[PDB]
């Protein structure tokens, strides 16, 4: 679990970043998605509630391009409606 301080990616820059111009819909560009602390851009796919998902943790470097559609979270391997409190 490698703390992702505001300047982490300055020390660990994206080495082979994709361009925004390269993502093809329905996939969409995100400036900070892939790699440890999400230093790399990605063309991402969004998943619906209940759909299966792989764990996403940038703190950990586990950064699948297919992610739950915000504010859904991947819990127990399923895109889950979390409502805080």
């Amino acid at each position: 679990d490698l703390i992702c301080g505001t300047n982490y990616c300055k020390d660990h820059p994206c080495t082979s970043p994709i361009a925004r111009a390269s993502c093809r819909s329905p996939a969409t560009y995100r400036a900070n998605h892939s790699g440890k602390c999400a230093c790399c851009p990605a063309c991402v796919t969004l998943l619906r509630e209940r759909a299966a998902c792989k764990t996403y943790s940038k703190e950990i470097g586990e950064t699948p391009s297919a992610v739950c559609q915000e504010p859904l979270k991947c819990l127990n391997g399923v895109c889950t409606k979390v409502t805080p409190r």
